[PDB]
């Protein structure tokens, strides 16, 4: 009843895809988890689910819904008279979609024999795991191998505490009850921005603070140049160079105090979203005989396999090295598990894609111009604007366009960059030819769809070699 | 005078033919003669004039008013009142046109295409007749000709266009107010994306389709979805219903058909003959051309597009295959290429087909039915749009993925969906296959979540049984 094949602790997407995965193996599986959801009782699933990906994709559908009726239905011939909307509604239908999903991931364990354990989970030495479940009392579980998967939570700086509701951060930015008047967002990366532009969309007014002097700078300059000049005439006034020293909170609003270029600034906000990054999370996870090191900055030390320092222990998601993104921690999950029952399974670090769900989203996969340049990679460009395209105009909306960089002497797809309509659907096409090892003229010579927002990679591949059907080359 | 490429239609076969010899330093000629709303020649054929970017166009529009009207109040999102104004939604698809057909003109002019207006008629030893807009022929000597001229509407006795009663897809696409109720003959791509349109926006719809089969190309599972659910949306799809007769009276017209019960009638404000598509040779080909007419009148050529006449080629609708865009204007790229001396092929194994309703359908490849005639065991995946996070967030859970691979290699034989970018996650699909793919193939890959994409990764993991996120 207490020895285990495999003891995941956490059921995020690291842990609970973990878990699936080493259930279908045949081994035999347990899955801790002690967050607790909106009901009261113990919900799976993690922050993405949760708190992050999920909940923030539902906001930003809805907003762009009502933002595209309000500002965008005329030309159309559509008239819609006295567009409103209902903001507890709208956080209403998220909720209930996380409700929905997390019990469909209690339901994935159930099917698989995954056994799910209410509490929280400490390894101790010799791969031994005590649970303190829901009621305070502990139990040791025997476990073959353990998947350390506990994931991360917001970063907190001193200049910006969570004070009431009125300084919050990611999980408290997808709670309002109502559209904030003036929005501070502290950090212009994927959350800030996202979160930002919820509320924008709604009416608020926006002023993101960022400290680095350079806009997205993992993305792709082009990519970058265009994504800040879009999303500045959304409302999302973007100061860039502006780091927050202090904040002050008085008559249910608060004052920030940041440094730009012109010297020392303040601005006064009905609500202030803290978007400065994650950390992993260790608390109370490792006892002090566990083995198991952290590295300087908190992440659990893992090999390019993800086995810890402790033979028969893996730590994977958040917790460790790389991307932190929903889809490598569950790569890094199933192939923990796969390695586990014998096989000797491989991840791919270099094409996992990256997706920023504004609208125009925003994704890529590979390497960026700058990137290739500081590497000393000779390129060939290719680009093609949604302006160009069939398919945008009939959906109105053009704005964007899709990159393709190939090795300038063998002609390989080195990095793939869209902002525009279904951007990451786009990238993983590009991805999968990247996979295969395509070339420019590989996407080139193949049939796409007429009238399609593909067209715009298939443009952009041929545009490569200077020959695009489309646009001048 | 003398051109090394004469190109006769300016539509995606013709148009792309031209731009791509063009580019390869061919000295190139391009003849049209359709005549656009402005009253002068506009270029872009069936599928920019009054095909593919009209419809889609309308399809878009159609559906997000339907959207603010059915499927808002989920989200939060109230109105006092949604209304749709069809000559201002006609007046952007004009629009779009307008500014398309000029695009084409722009880049022929940047690729240097010498463009004729008129009739062009091929003549024997490669000589192009072009009758101008005013009787008057000049004669162009051609070393290479190519043939792009297209096709029409299917007309049928029993239901002839009338005044502006009865029409084909292109007055569909003219219609200034909603019909009060609506006849479609003819349950095909056509049938169903004009039906699509009018019922979002009041129509009542009815489809007449003699067949018995709905969507027969079609992967069989992803059509008996499509049947359900476009039903569901109105479109009153009438399968084994042959029309027989039709009669106009007082702005309104009766049609006679024959469904399993016998003899029926029902009577429309407007009815749409979307019954097929057919190819266009009029006055095309002198009798000593040399160029040879297969029995269904399609212009006979090999896989390179070549007819029987060295030099001459023909490409797009006008000869076997697919008649669709992408099928067109590759055969074009092909053709352009092989008279520049490449020895250029061309793909007629992953043309993916799409259907522009929404659920949005695409598929590319063969259909699980296909694949049994043929004799070939395979294993299936699917993964429905139901269980997937991205959907669930964007309202539009409908449908479903399915792969289907060969049962001994895993190689993936056809990608089919039903559901929100069904073209994308096809297209998806054939990148791979050009590759090889298998199924184990795509779902060793990293997909990004929460993505539409992800439901394709997923059926590709239930294709062997290991789907994470469904029960296997
Ligand atoms: C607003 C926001 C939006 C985001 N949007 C996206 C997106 O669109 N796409 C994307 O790829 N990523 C997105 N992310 C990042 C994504 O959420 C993370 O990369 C992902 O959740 C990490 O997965 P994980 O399993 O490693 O960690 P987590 O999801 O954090 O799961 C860790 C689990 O472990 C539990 N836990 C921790 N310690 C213990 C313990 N001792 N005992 C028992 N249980 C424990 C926790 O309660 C938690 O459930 C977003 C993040 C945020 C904050
Ligand atoms: C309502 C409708 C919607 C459609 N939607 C899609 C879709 O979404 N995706 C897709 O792939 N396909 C779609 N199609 C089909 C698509 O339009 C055709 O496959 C495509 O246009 C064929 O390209 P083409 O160049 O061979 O022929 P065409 O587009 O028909 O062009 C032929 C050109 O040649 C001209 N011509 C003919 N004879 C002569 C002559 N003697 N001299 C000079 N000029 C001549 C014609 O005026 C015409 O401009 C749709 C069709 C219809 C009717
Ligand atoms: O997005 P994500 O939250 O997932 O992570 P992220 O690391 O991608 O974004 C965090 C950003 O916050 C900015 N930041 C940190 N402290 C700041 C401060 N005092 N003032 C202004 N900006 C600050 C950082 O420069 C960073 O660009
Ligand atoms: O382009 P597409 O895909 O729309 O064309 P398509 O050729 O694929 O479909 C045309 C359909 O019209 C139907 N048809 C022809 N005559 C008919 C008649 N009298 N009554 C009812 N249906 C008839 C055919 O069965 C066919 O399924």
């Amino acid at each position: 009843s207490q020895k285990f094949d495999v003891v995941v602790i956490g059921a995020g997407p690291g842990g609970y895809v973990a878990a699936i995965r080493a259930a279908q193996l045949g081994l035999k599986t347990a899955c801790i988890e002690k967050y607790i959801g909106k009901e009261g009782k113990v919900a799976l699933g993690g922050t993405c689910l949760n708190v992050g990906c999920i909940p923030s994709k539902a906001l930003l559908d809805s907003s762009y819904k009502y933002h595209e009726a309000k500002e965008a239905f005329k030309v159309h011939g559509i008239e819609a008279k006295g567009v409103t909307i209902d903001v507890p509604a709208m956080v209403a239908r998220k909720a209930n979609i996380v409700k929905n999903l997390t019990g469909g991931i209690a339901t994935l364990f159930k099917a698989n024999g995954v056994t799910s354990f209410e509490g929280h989970g400490k390894l101790l030495a010799n791969k031994q795991v005590e649970v303190t479940g829901l009621d305070g009392k502990t139990q040791v579980l025997e476990a073959e191998n353990v998947i350390i998967a506990s994931g991360s939570r917001p970063v907190e700086i001193p200049p910006a505490p969570l004070t009431d509701d009125i300084i919050v951060d990611s999980t408290g930015a997808l709670e309002f009850q109502a559209v904030p008047k003036k929005l501070g967002v502290i950090g212009a990366g994927v959350i800030g921005l996202e979160l930002g532009s919820v509320w924008a969309r709604l009416g608020a007014e926006v002023t993101v603070l960022e400290a680095l002097d350079k806009f997205l700078p993992a993305a792709d300059e082009q990519i970058a140049k265009e994504a800040l000049k879009v999303l500045t005439k959304q409302g999302l006034n973007i100061r860039l160079g502006a780091r927050v020293t202090a904040s002050e909170v008085k008559k249910k609003q608060v004052t920030v105090t940041f440094t730009d270029a012109n010297g020392e600034q303040k601005e006064t906000f009905d609500k202030l979203i803290v978007a400065v990054g994650r950390r992993p999370v260790t608390t109370d996870l490792l006892a002090a005989d566990s083995g198991v090191t952290l590295d300087e900055r908190g992440f659990i030390y893992v090999d390019d396999h993800c086995k810890t320092s402790v033979p028969g222990v893996f730590a994977i998601g958040d917790v460790v090295r790389g991307a932190m993104l929903a889809h490598k921690a569950s790569e890094e999950g199933v192939m923990v598990a796969e390695r586990i029952a014998g096989h000797k399974a491989q991840m791919n670090y270099d094409l996992i894609p990256s997706v920023i769900y504004t609208h125009p989203e925003i994704a890529w996969v590979g390497k960026t111009e700058q990137t290739l340049k500081a590497e000393g990679v000779e390129v060939n460009v290719g680009t093609f604007p949604f302006a160009a395209s069939g398919r945008a105009m009939a959906a109105n909306d053009t704005t964007g366009l899709v990159k393709v960089i190939a090795d300038a002497k063998t002609d390989r797809v080195l990095g793939v960059h869209v902002i525009g309509p279904s951007a990451a659907e786009l990238v993983q096409q590009g991805a999968i030819g990247m996979e295969f090892g395509t070339s420019a003229e590989d996407l080139g010579m193949m049939v796409f769809s007429h009238p399609t927002l593909s067209e715009a990679l298939h443009e952009a591949a041929l545009a490569v070699n200077g020959h695009a059907i489309h646009i001048a080359n």
